[PDB]
């Protein structure tokens, strides 16, 4: 077993994930300051491993995390594989304006690498889906799991409005 980390990939796992973001949650709810997290997700992924297999898959999922570490520029920010082709990113201190600039930094950066697919037609290139959230944490029974379903309600949006791109909460 691994302590931290994700074998694949070599980010962080599910669980140190989730427990820096409750800590951070924590933080940003003594401070009222704001907390803002990336879910993102590779496009037509499953059509991918399909098409060319869970080698190419898992190769393409390697290239992603290091598209999405370089995104990872500051100390305080945490990058995870949260499961599947599905990352997470959390960004202390970090304002709706600056989460959402990062996003497209790593969405371009991921456009970058040129990873060959014929979705959503042929002659296309791997790209990924990103929904950013942020907020200043409040009373009452709100855990910071309401920060990953905000960010993955964001990210049926930028799903559904055609993929390839950042959705936003707020």
């Amino acid at each position: 077993a691994l302590m931290n980390s994700d074998g694949l990939t070599g980010l962080s796992n599910r669980r140190h994930f989730d427990e820096y973001l409750e800590m951070e949650w924590r933080r940003s709810l003594r401070e009222q300051s704001q907390l803002s997290l990336l879910m993102i997700d590779v496009d037509y992924f499953k059509s991918y491993n399909d098409t060319f297999g869970h080698v190419a898959g898992d190769e393409a999922l390697r290239q992603v995390a290091g598209a999405i570490r370089e995104g990872c520029s500051r100390s305080s920010d945490l990058a995870a594989r949260y499961g599947g082709e599905e990352f997470a990113m959390v960004l202390p201190g970090t304002s709706p304006g600056g989460a959402r600039l990062l996003a497209e930094k790593v969405r371009r950066t991921v456009e970058s690498l040129q990873i060959s697919h014929d979705q959503p037609r042929p002659g296309s290139h791997l790209t990924v889906s990103i929904g950013v959230s942020t907020l200043v944490p409040g009373g009452g029974g709100q855990t910071f799991r309401v920060l990953i379903e905000m960010a993955d309600q964001a990210l049926y949006q930028a799903k559904n409005n055609g993929r390839n791109q950042v959705g936003l909460m707020e």
